[PDB]
């Protein structure tokens, strides 16, 4: 019938990829769209993405605009493919997105503008493109699940995951991203150009405690949340 | 009824803007979509476009990717607005485009890649974006009018138009762009990712002679061409 679209949102190493790979296995009616950036961080898209990530490590102020435009295009096409491809025989189909086009713009691209990694022209061009790319519709969200973790938890989990290039990420960076998620999804103080988001249902889950082998309470909250949508 | 879409193609200062402003006045069934880049060269789009042009003059190898993506997005939205906005009461509606999404990629973006103003990653990301942006359709061309002028004519006409920043453009640059137009529209030796273009009708018009006050023979050829479409 009609596919429910749920975004999983959270800071770096909150546990989004772990949570989404738990969920995908619990129902034939449940599908997942991993974040393209995450997959490049692990083919023409993956070759482009790998080069852009490596170029970003050296010179974020040169590559942030190129990176953010390609990350968001890659997400839109991957979300559309799943929407048009999967769950067509499902009774209660749910598609779980690892992050959204809204996190791309209002968390990451925003944060890069604020660190002077994009100049005003790059940021205004990006926002104009984003406003338009997201009208040329079927991707609007039924709900958001916020995986809430402390900067410290996320810093610990970056260490656990053990990607070389990420070991350099400092707590202060994580605390800024954390602040942006809290403004957007808890306090709802963040203004956007997408009216409907103001009223989209949000489930906040505390994931500071390890859930890898003990997630039943979280999934019960997800099932309850889904029945309200 | 159904709007005919005709692209006017030609080298820098061939006379496209002059020709299109002649045509627009000859029929209520005839509308025109100027090239956004041309308009920036004369408002949020114009402010962004003016900054990008100025940044390009200094450092083309820094701004070519950003410039080409914004030029082509600006063209797509301006072509779609005219298609959805105008000629709705017309008997034989024709929309004349100053250049196309195909010139953007196969003439300009291509030429910038070939002058090492974009690296391979920028060029592959641009082509991937272009292939996709042009599927998320109603912009496909019924015909192309090629305004054919010598590099020398175009060099003379740059001098006539008298834009400060353009007086630096050298004949060798114009001769490369000229070669690309000849490959694409006369010899049809240029391969693209758009099958239908191989078989699109092309009218070639020699505009080496001044036509500003003597264009009736050209318009007669345009009217004959249109009756075949
Ligand atoms: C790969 C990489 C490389 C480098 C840096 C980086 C390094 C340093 C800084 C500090 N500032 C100091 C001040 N200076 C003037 C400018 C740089 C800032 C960012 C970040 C990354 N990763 C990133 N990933 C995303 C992202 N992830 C998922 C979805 C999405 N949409 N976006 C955005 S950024
Ligand atoms: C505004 C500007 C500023 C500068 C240069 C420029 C300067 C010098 C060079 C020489 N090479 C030497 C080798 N070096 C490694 C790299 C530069 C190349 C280009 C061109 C422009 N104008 C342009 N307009 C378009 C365009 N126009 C309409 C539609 C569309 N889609 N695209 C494309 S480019
Ligand atoms: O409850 C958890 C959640 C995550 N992790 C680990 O923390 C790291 C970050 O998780 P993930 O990659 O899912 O984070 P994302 O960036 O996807 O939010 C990984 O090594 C996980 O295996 C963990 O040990 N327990
Ligand atoms: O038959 C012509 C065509 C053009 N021009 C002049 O040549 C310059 C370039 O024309 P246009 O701006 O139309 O060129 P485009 O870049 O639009 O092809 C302008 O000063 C025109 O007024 C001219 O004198 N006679
Ligand atoms: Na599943
Ligand atoms: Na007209």
């Amino acid at each position: 019938t009609r596919i429910k679209k749920i975004s999983i949102e959270g800071n770096i190493a909150a546990g989004k990829s772990t949570f989404v790979n738990i969920l995908k296995q619990l129902s034939e009616d449940w599908e997942v769209v991993p974040e393209p950036v995450a997959r490049w961080s692990n083919t023409m898209e993956q070759k482009n993405g790998g080069n852009v990530l490596q170029m970003m490590y050296e010179k974020p102020e040169r590559w942030s605009f190129t990176f953010q435009t390609y990350a968001c295009l890659s997400r839109i096409r991957a979300q559309l493919a799943s929407l048009n491809g999967k769950l067509k025989d499902a009774e209660k189909p749910v598609l779980f997105f690892e992050r959204s086009v809204y996190s791309d713009r209002y968390i990451f691209a925003s944060n890069l503008y604020e660190s002077e990694s994009m100049n005003e022209t790059e940021w205004t061009i990006y926002q104009d493109w984003h406003d338009w790319m997201n009208n040329q519709q079927s991707l609007e969200l039924d709900g958001i699940i916020y995986l809430q973790a402390t900067p410290e938890t996320c810093l610990h989990r970056i260490y656990l995951r053990g990607r070389n290039e990420e070991q350099g990420i400092p707590l202060e960076y994580l605390e800024k991203l954390h602040y942006k998620h809290e403004s957007w999804l808890l306090h709802r103080t963040l203004k956007t150009n997408f009216d409907y988001l103001q009223e989209v249902p949000i489930l906040t889950l505390d994931v500071n405690e390890d859930f890898k082998d003990k997630y039943e309470s979280l999934v019960e909250k997800v099932k309850e949340f889904l029945s309200t949508l």
